[PDB]
């Protein structure tokens, strides 16, 4: 019944994903960071991360990451799964991105699933060691669902990014667009 309710609940955000995000204008593609950024604020505001990266990447990926504690990789009574699968498989993100990854570093190891529209390509696996904590979200908007633009605005990222490190003092906010490898921008944002 988990199970299905996950494929259920992809469905549902899939086919009215402005009910859910607002639009599928440019407008709701930047809602997808905003989604994520808010887990990580949110991790900082527990008392557990201070430090949280956004970066535009190659072929408009964005990738988040986070010094929080790792989203709980420990396998659910309720769902049998992992608790970040649980987490991830219930994301709106993750189901209006054609692909996801996440790489959590959490009781010194490295664990790694990957998505696709939601649904999840394998089984969370171990991919190596860490001495640090904290949460990797990558991800592709789907073209199928953002069909005016899957471009982003570094400017309209930016304007957030600093409201966002001026509300939450002494989280360090940094942003960068390696979309050109050859002109590489980097705002960090860090009140008092
Ligand atoms: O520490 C975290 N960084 C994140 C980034 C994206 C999504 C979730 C999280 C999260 C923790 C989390 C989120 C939901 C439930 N339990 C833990």
């Amino acid at each position: 019944a988990g199970q299905i309710q996950v494929l259920e609940g992809l469905e549902a955000v899939r086919k009215r994903p402005g009910m859910y995000i607002g639009s599928t204008s440019e407008r709701g593609l930047h809602h997808l960071v905003w989604e994520i950024v808010d887990n990580s604020i949110d991790e900082a505001l527990a008392g557990y991360a201070n430090q949280i990266e956004v970066v535009i990447e190659k072929d408009n990926w964005i990738k988040v990451t986070d010094n929080g504690r790792g989203i709980p990789v420990d396998i659910q009574e309720k769902m049998g799964r992992p608790a970040v699968e649980v987490i991830l498989t219930s994301s709106v993100v993750n189901a209006l991105s054609q692909d996801l990854e996440v790489y959590v570093h959490r009781n010194e190891t490295i664990y790694h699933q990957a998505y696709k529209k939601g649904v999840p390509q394998f089984d969370l696996k171990e991919v190596g060691t860490t001495d640090k904590t904290g949460t990797v979200i990558r991800f592709k908007a789907d073209g199928e669902i953002f069909t005016e633009t899957t471009v982003y605005n570094y400017e309209t990222l930016q304007q957030r990014i600093r409201e966002l490190a001026f509300l939450n003092k002494g989280i360090q906010i940094t942003l960068r667009d390696e979309r050109d490898e050859e002109n590489v921008r980097e705002d960090s944002y860090h009140y008092e």
